């Protein structure tokens, strides 16, 4: 079977989320509870609430269980609290990153290079060169510029072989959005047959296009971690390349799969929103619905097809980076079905051979709304929204007050921008 | 007297235009610029938002090499059939006032400032040199860099204490609810204490986590257009120096005291951040006549504005929250109070030396915000503006088709949950 | 002042409002509860609740004739699980909201709640005028919502009085009246009988307003309570007098006449923006306490009767008291009176006079701006529900879950901007 | 292939145009018609405080005095010409006001295969009902008729045999309204309710009203009446010889199939959008609307939880199809305009397939999206206050429409 769902592995991170009113002396009453239980002001933030203006929002990221199981009791009865845990005990919500900076916590929790069947296994250089890229990811923290790497001549050859063979297929097999950005990457990035572009230059390009940014990663994270990073429009990226012995095969993601399959789509604004809704749906979702999201991600982002007029084309990264399947998925051999998440979430699939079937999406805006509807069925005691101004996640139990405030803004832009 | 500072070798010249990829657009245009000795480093081509078949172009040029550029605009408009807006900043005929297209572009004219014998501090090598030290930090500051921290002298902390202690006693009763709501937070996470001056870096990081607002060092006073323009990006140009210790209760210029105690606490409230942002957004490309009008509104709202809080009135203007005398005078029955109406406030005359004879009372920040939005329409501009926090760029909307797409995002945004 | 306190009849109208679920079989359980008492079915309505496929809305319109059979029914509905009820009465005040009509037809109930009976009236020593007034009173007392307004042949002495007021005022409208007035007036001259030498019929006028903004006229004998008069505006109904001032002093009238109402009020009701504004005032009066009715009467005074509006760099008048008064229309635009910006929190309590000209006037930025101020003031009025008018069914909707209906209005209006703008 | 689409037959010629008040337009226009010709209305525009809307009600008679006006209005100083017939570059005529529904309400017995053909009484009794419709005008109360005992029996046979199936086969909305119709409208096995009492009931629920009609109108006319929430209704009844068959709509089909749904507001809004979509639509798109109407209002099914039920009038008034559509025999597809609008169907035999709508609110928005696909130089919205249609052709009408929306966002938030 070998599905793409990777369970999350874990001192388990324990974080709290709660807001309180300023009617009685609230800041003093809460801060003293933390100082008395050996908690400095560095593991607690107090920010104003946007939904009432007379409330404070509190964030705690705590290693110290006996000093933590006592605050929850005194805090809940004497006055709403959401407990986030990485080990996901009962009566708790699965932990998720509240700010882009918190992505640094579990960015190095990949599994296991060390696979005997890997193409480049009987190679001391390649096996060692992989450790170099892994160290870049393990030591990278948010905000930092992605360290640049000088690719060897033997490695640019592999890139060239994959680049030239796929560039000939994009004009006819890739969706319009792909061919819309690709010329830009050829001019403003090092997207050339005889050059490998640096992830830093690409990240800076995405940031100026849709706000998406890249993050080095050593290997494969848990599905929870990966999708969680999409809520912040952060895409964990590998910096290594396949072994030059078989440029047309890879059991794992490499810079080729992600630069030629993933990056161009994240440059489109409509697609950035769609993929973001998938990540947003994973924040605090149980493991049962994470696998469902991983399956949707598989049949939409990696191996998804889209309707373009009277014809169909491909937009999945797994398809746009594979020379053989990109032609097989567009033929009349595979089975095509309309995109319906209730069926895709449970559909079984394989990772070794080509996909027997493909799901066709009407559009990205159409697929986006399907994710929102599916996000509602996911049992969560709150709603989530991303704030690009502060780059934090907003926990929303009365989420309805914020969506309306966004409409009142968008509507005043249609009557003001009235040229004629 | 007035607070309006008019805008003043290498005048920034920028173009704005979008094009369709019908046959080949990128190559045909890029060659048009390369043929006129324009390196690609001075041109960006990014996909247009709301339009999947258009490219958006950004150019970063100077007044230099204009004659090889005034010909390109003609080939883009007549030979291609597309709309183009020329930004020149130097009242070029048939041109739009230049404005920053990206937050990074704030670095261009951040040093375009204009030593007074009558100044509280006089020409004395000690103080004047300390002032030049802060000026060098601002001239050398860039958007990405962290604000350099400074070790304030005891003589400077003493002055801060005099202003801090005397004003803290009035905030609980004279300042609006939003002010007293944030101030306790600034005392813990920014070090707002009688015997300490907080660093703009620690403060800037605090606003970013509250409403996304960030601080920027400045040596002196910018043009009203330049200063207000930075508000569109929720960027507040901030001074790092402090008044001379001889007269702690007087300052002819803004200082770190005026900026930390008058301006910063309000920028921590999102409702106020949106309001102040609409003022900056309204200034992008506005004629000089309407820039002065916006400077007057900013004066009577952000600097010297009053707000209704229930059956009583309180103050939220920076000019009041940093002045010990006027903060008490504005709440008395001596000054004249009017309802906030921009058509009357935009033309109202005012003074900067003495207290304000009158004050304008705003119903709320969300109400005052929409009043600016309505006023933004009266400003003659060939386009509308909106800020994109994801990419930190301004999106110009000139084509009607861009609005039809904007309507789709709204009709879909009608989530009728109804429980 | 113009505030007239509300007076109830011996048979004070008592009506109930409540919705219930069809889970336990409510139609039978509720309908039978009334059948057990001396309550006829004809005085009970059961209608489906919109957006709640499993709820029925119930309306009952009775009075104190059967009180002992009514104080027991209300208890079974409120105390038992499944039903919330609002009791509307004209004067109990214990646990009831001030009564208001739920349907346009119910305006017939208190349409005859009148207080020419003043000795000092200009036409007092006149058997004809004194008698002619009773003739108009019978028309109002006998008028019902469905009937067409009876036409009357005005005497030549009465056409002359109208002409005196018409000619002297028409010369001032082009320069003193707001843009909306001079926009409608030419139409009234062509499609109605707005001429110097003719008095138009209220029926012809009512039909004209209905085709403009849906407003309709209703004959009235005299002065109603402020609640009754204002209440009728929620249905875009304007109570109108059909008589005319005495010809002895065409330039003076202590009471409203067809001149004040045809030349002052109707032309504004033809504009949608003003019709919506005045409607929000009526909507704000439904179920409002007597203390807030007087406050509402003051707003109406400084807006509809004696209100001024901003028109560009200049200001013009739109109040009916000014558009029908020859002296005040010139005095309000001069520099003698004091002008203040319109703020309901200030206007609601401002004192005023009715005999002499107004010392001050309130200037509104626009009709849409004044409308939103009334909505804001409507929230401060203590009411256990919100109100909205349904022009399709011509009924009032009591709304505690009002938030569910506003969304359907936005989602429709927005989907109409994408159909035309599909270019 | 028997179809339900009835082409329009002739002719009413009407004009629509707006003008500004800055220049002397009202005077210039009023003299323009008198100089070339009295039946003209001028009302203020509800979207521009400085514009007037003009309505003219003339016949094709005296055409040469009209072909000159169109040039002076278009070339000098926007105008839409409505012609009951296909004139080149003109929009199909549609009623602008509820009163205009009276014009072609008579634009429709002697049929050998009719059940009651060999009966002078029934054949004559039908002309009695036709005279009521031909002479009926808007605003009038629907004349009541005393139904004969022979006719009440026919109603009873259909009523009792179908009432037993509604609780299990009819949608939730139907059984929600039906108990009310039994008490306040007299829906009983041994009594036929009068259209006047029923119309008054619908008006108080969703504003829908009934209008007598002699026979079958053109699809445009019938659908057009739905834009005003007006439902053209037949007052006669099928011949008592075969109570379970009728080649035409009768009071049974209309009271038991159609009326109860019009009492639900969500359905009233949905059906109204269909009528609104037909105003000024070409003949090609009228048939498409007639097909959609067929598979939604007449023979439409809806999802009710994990089960499926029927809400179409053709099923709720037919004893055989009401059981056949739920018997898993026909094939069911999701409601999609591109597929349903062109699907062919029959009227004689049961339907081979049925289209399932998620809900009434879901089907309504699909029509609105489809309303854009109809080529029209304007958009339409209904004003219940004045009961006329608002044409939106000029850009100025939309900027004002944007203000009323942004302002309509009242954030009470408690
Ligand atoms: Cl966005
Ligand atoms: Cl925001
Ligand atoms: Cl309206
Ligand atoms: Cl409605
Ligand atoms: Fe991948
Ligand atoms: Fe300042
Ligand atoms: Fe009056
Ligand atoms: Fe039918």
């Amino acid at each position: 079977q070998e599905t793409s769902y990777i369970e999350d592995n874990s001192n388990g991170a324990i974080s709290l989320i709660f807001s309180l009113k300023e009617e009685v002396g609230a800041l003093a009453k809460v801060l003293r509870l933390f100082e008395e239980n050996d908690v400095n002001l560095t593991h607690i933030e107090s920010r104003p609430s946007r939904l009432k203006k007379d409330e404070y929002e509190f964030f705690t990221h705590l290693r110290s269980l006996p000093a933590l199981t006592n605050i929850i009791k005194i805090l809940r009865h004497d006055i709403t609290v959401h407990e986030l845990s990485r080990d996901k005990k009962k009566d708790t919500v699965p932990w998720f990153p509240r700010t882009i900076q918190e992505l640094d916590r579990f960015a190095n929790q990949i599994l296991s290079e060390l696979d005997a069947d890997h193409p480049g296994f009987k190679d001391p250089v390649y096996r060692a060169r992989r450790k170099q890229f892994a160290d870049i990811a393990y030591n990278y923290r948010h905000g930092q510029p992605i360290p640049r790497v000088e690719y060897m001549e033997e490695e640019k050859k592999t890139w060239g072989t994959v680049f030239k063979t796929l560039k000939s297929l994009y004009k006819t097999h890739a969706c319009y959005e792909y061919n819309h950005i690709f010329p830009l990457l050829e001019k403003y990035c090092g997207f050339h047959e005889d050059n490998i572009p640096q992830l830093e230059d690409v990240s800076q390009f995405l940031q100026t296009c849709t706000g998406f940014r890249l993050r080095p990663v050593a290997g494969l994270l848990s599905s929870r971690d990966f999708l969680g990073g999409l809520a912040f429009r952060v895409f964990h990226c590998t910096q290594y390349i396949r072994h030059g012995s078989k440029p047309m095969y890879t059991p794992e993601p490499d810079i080729c799969h992600e630069l030629l399959g993933h990056v161009p789509l994240f440059s489109d604004r409509s697609f950035a929103q769609f993929s973001q809704e998938i990540g947003l749906a994973s924040l605090g979702a149980p493991d049962e619905y994470i696998e469902k999201l991983a399956t949707i991600y598989w049949f939409t982002v990696e191996f998804g097809l889209c309707k373009q007029g009277d014809s169909i084309k491909a937009y999945g990264a797994g398809l746009l980076s594979s020379f053989g399947e990109l032609q097989y998925c567009l033929s009349e051999k595979p089975k095509l079905l309309p995109l319906e998440l209730e069926k895709t979430a449970i559909q079984n699939y394989t990772v070794t051979e080509f996909q027997p079937l493909y799901y066709v999406a009407e559009s990205f805006n159409d697929a986006k709304e399907k994710v929102r509807n599916f996000a509602a069925t996911i049992p969560r005691p709150f709603s989530v929204r991303y704030d690009p101004y502060t780059q934090r996640i907003e926990v929303l139990d009365n989420t309805q007050q914020l969506k309306i405030l966004a409409d009142s803004i968008n509507s005043e832009i249609g009557i003001l921008c009235s040229a004629l």
